[PDB]
């Protein structure tokens, strides 16, 4: 049958989380979406010629750690943990997000990708090689995108799913 993988998005508020979901879906690049609006949407796509499902979790929102917001965030198989590469405090959050998910997971081998967004913006603050480091740090794939232009669209999504087959493996 074909295999769904249950992708989920995270990072502050305004990173674009939202906006790269609706590139991969619709292939349009929005400007607004309510950010308060967390939902999953789902697509069929092929990767290394293998049909599959992606189910995207789009999050938002107040933290809350009920037992069963933990519960449904454990249902994820890998996450997208997403930055601003003009907003300095987007990225010194990753870091609460990384933990939350190995805490959530029970385990230091979550299939994760670090995403730093707005690639197409002139206002970075944070270095690449910052970022491509913290990576490093964590033992993961660092993809630079823009749910703008799609530059790197496919590639945070599609190696988060090649991250979750080894994973299994
Ligand atoms: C960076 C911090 C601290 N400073 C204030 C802003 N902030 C902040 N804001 C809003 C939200 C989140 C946040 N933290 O974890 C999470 C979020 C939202 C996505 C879901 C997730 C990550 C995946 C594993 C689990 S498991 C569980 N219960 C969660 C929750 N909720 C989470 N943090
Ligand atoms: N130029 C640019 N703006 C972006 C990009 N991604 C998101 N935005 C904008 O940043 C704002 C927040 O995006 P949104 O997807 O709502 O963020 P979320 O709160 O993480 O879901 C919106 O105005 C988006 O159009 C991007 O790659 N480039
Ligand atoms: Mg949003």
């Amino acid at each position: 049958g074909m295999t769904e993988y249950k992708l989920v998005v995270v990072g502050a508020g305004d990173v674009g989380k939202s906006a790269l979901t609706i590139q991969l879906i619709q292939n349009h690049f929005v400007d607004e979406y309510d950010p308060t609006i967390e939902d999953s949407y789902r697509k069929q796509v092929v990767i290394d010629g293998e049909t599959c499902l992606l189910d995207i979790l789009d999050t938002a929102g107040q933290e809350e750690y009920s037992a069963m917001r933990d519960q449904y965030m454990r249902t994820g198989e890998g996450f997208l943990c997403v930055f601003a590469i003009n907003n300095t405090k987007s990225f010194e959050d990753i870091h609460h997000y990384r933990e939350q998910i190995k805490r959530v997971k029970d385990s230091e081998d979550v299939p994760m990708v670090l995403v730093g967004n707005k690639s197409d913006l002139p206002s970075r603050t944070v270095d690449t090689k910052q970022a491509q480091d913290l990576a490093r740090s964590y033992g993961i794939p660092f993809i630079e995108t823009s749910a703008k232009t799609r530059q790197g669209v496919d590639d945070a999504f599609y190696t988060l799913v090649r991250e979750i087959r080894k994973h299994k493996e």
